């Protein structure tokens, strides 16, 4: 991922999306697009930023539905394009496969997320994230998520996964991750916030990377 | 709800799932959508089938985010026109309360996931679940969604909820729960694929109501 920054592109309307994603297109090549953009615009946005961009796009749906509907989630959204996918291990393995299975046969990626950023987290997550992981690597998951908000977990989670897998950690900045830090574990971090919503996007972008060169 | 039957449409493409909705419409007043078709065919679904049928509409989106990402979701799906929209507990009682805080806030409703259907819900969730419906309960929450494939997981849940929470329960049909047993506990019983992928969805709708009279 150049930069070793994903663009979190979660503002929810086309054209405040596309301006700040085309203010810092010279600093990534990688974008996450979620549901708040692809609930109010359509998945057809995800066609425009690749095209308008010639960007990755992972699409941060985070799945957690029961096999069946897991397979289709993940056909739609391949169709639409998406390179990769991030889907939540808490479901279990069945659920897990399934996406695999569709990735494999569309030519796409799985992402597992494993421990989630937010405080709520530690209530049944954390608890279950390092059989998370370990489900993963059973699997041969290679793209992992992590907490940038949890440093000591982070750590234990490319221990788990080892040094050839991929991870990307979302919580850096707005929530209060640290870049550096981060990356210390992760092979790239997400951002949203402090880049979107910053009254300079572009300097916003330029620093977080000034900070890790 | 009508018959205590929520149709779980599916189906993937406009005309197919308005056709088979309207099939069996006099049956059902209480509609879920999720992704497969929302993301295939835009969240504008919604609002076309609740003028078409005038029924209410859950979003079965599952919800499972951080908080602030969860108030975006439940901002534009409700904006959407649904009534209603279905959240994981396991991410923790901050996210919940994000759904909770637009849901009041819209005059919609939340209802709350703790134990999935599916075979790999038995690696995580089912060891958070009471834990999850414990907390649902102190936080005011009174709709939820057990596994019609786990009686006894259910009627636990059920019991934990106690009697005036409003409880439905998917897995009915092609996951192999019985109607009337699930309904010994749960409010309504969600359906989809023994309605919608039957020969004759209308039959199929009133044969089950005949188990159930
Ligand atoms: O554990 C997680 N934490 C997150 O923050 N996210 C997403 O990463 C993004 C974080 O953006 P921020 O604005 O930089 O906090 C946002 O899309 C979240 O929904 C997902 C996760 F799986
Ligand atoms: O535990 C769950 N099990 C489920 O099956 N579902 C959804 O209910 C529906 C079940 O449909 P079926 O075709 O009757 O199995 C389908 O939309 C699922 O995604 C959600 C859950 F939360
Ligand atoms: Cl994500
Ligand atoms: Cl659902």
């Amino acid at each position: 991922v150049m930069n070793r920054l994903i663009l979190a592109m979660d503002l929810m309307n086309r054209d405040d999306a596309l301006r700040v994603t085309g203010e810092v297109r010279e600093y990534i090549d990688t974008v996450k697009i979620g549901y708040p953009l692809v609930l109010s615009e359509g998945m057809d946005i995800i066609a425009e930023f690749r095209k308008r961009f010639g960007c990755r796009i992972i699409a941060g749906f985070k799945v957690a539905d029961i096999p069946e509907t897991n397979e289709k989630i993940c056909r739609a959204t391949f169709k639409a394009g998406a390179d990769a996918i991030i889907v939540h291990g808490f479901p279990g393995a069945d659920s897990v496969r399934a996406c695999l299975n569709v990735a494999e046969e569309m030519g796409r990626e799985v992402f597992l997320l494993t421990e989630m950023s937010h405080p709520g987290a530690e209530m049944f997550i954390q608890g279950a994230a390092d059989e998370i992981a370990r489900m993963g690597v059973d699997l041969g998951v290679k793209n992992y998520v992590g907490p940038s908000t949890r440093p000591e977990r982070l750590s234990r989670l490319r221990e788990i996964i080892g040094q050839d897998s991929f991870l990307i950690s979302p919580g850096v900045g707005a929530q209060g991750g640290d870049p550096g830090e981060t990356l210390r574990f992760a092979d790239a971090i997400i951002v949203g916030r402090s880049i979107y919503l910053a009254d300079n996007p572009a300097a916003a972008a330029a620093g977080i990377i000034e900070s890790i060169k």
